[PDB]
């Protein structure tokens, strides 16, 4: 029965404490123990999909080539994905999973269905006036974060 | 216009940017550069109100007398604390802001003041009906983090 000022602050630090060191809010039983940036994992999720070039991947994941250039040489030293170069066109460097990250990949796409999928069922319990309320709420507070 | 679950996920994801290594939400300018735990600002805080024991804090914090004397022996290190003993009775063992502590306290604990007013201010935009959807959607939302 706290205020909600006392409700929103002990949320977030649910929040926080469930997050611990990462930096990515994801639900779902987590087994693989590949320590992995957000952005690293969704390049992964991006070439479980299909094979894919660094523009592609910048352009999918709305971040700088750099930045994925960045992701790819840290997932390529850890051996998650490997580049290859296109059949068709030598100036095309193509990224595509190993073996090792196809588990890696599923999983954290997984999560990103699970959490989703937790949070539409959420959603879903309320009516369209609360869902607006809610979303209004979020706005606000969201915009207190930026 | 998202949907909810869309919304949802972006105010985390923006709580997690905001947080960036921190695991302390807080709102408010930030000059300290003094890296501490929550658990140490909580206790720099308390003894801004008042000279302290181990006890008398682990009971305040709600944390054991155990999780007490690890934060001390930290902040004592970084001499935002020091420990005296107590006139009356030389088995109490106080502990104190040193000098450079008292702007962190007053510092972490204006950014309490300030988060907590800015969430209550939030709050009261909205009518009971629509505190009372807010709170049932972080109550729902805060068990699935737990
Ligand atoms: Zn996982
Ligand atoms: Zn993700
Ligand atoms: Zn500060
Ligand atoms: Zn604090």
């Amino acid at each position: 029965g706290m205020s909600l000022a006392n409700q929103i602050d002990q949320f977030l630090g649910t929040i926080m404490q469930f997050a611990e060191n990462k930096h990515e809010i994801l639900l779902g039983k987590c087994e693989s123990d590949v320590k992995l940036t957000s952005t690293q994992a969704h390049i992964l999720m991006l070439l479980a999909e299909q094979i894919s070039t660094n523009a592609k991947i910048a352009e999918k994941l709305k971040i700088s080539p750099a930045a994925v250039t960045k992701a790819l040489k840290k997932l390529q030293e850890q051996e998650l994905i490997k580049s290859s170069r296109a059949t068709n066109d030598e100036r095309v460097v193509l990224w595509s999973l190993t073996e090792k990250a196809v588990p890696v990949a599923k999983e954290h796409a997984t999560h990103h269905e699970k959490t989703l999928s937790t949070y539409q069922e959420l959603g879903n319990k309320f009516t369209d006036e609360e869902q607006e309320v809610i979303s209004k709420f979020l706005s606000a507070l969201t915009e207190e974060f930026q």
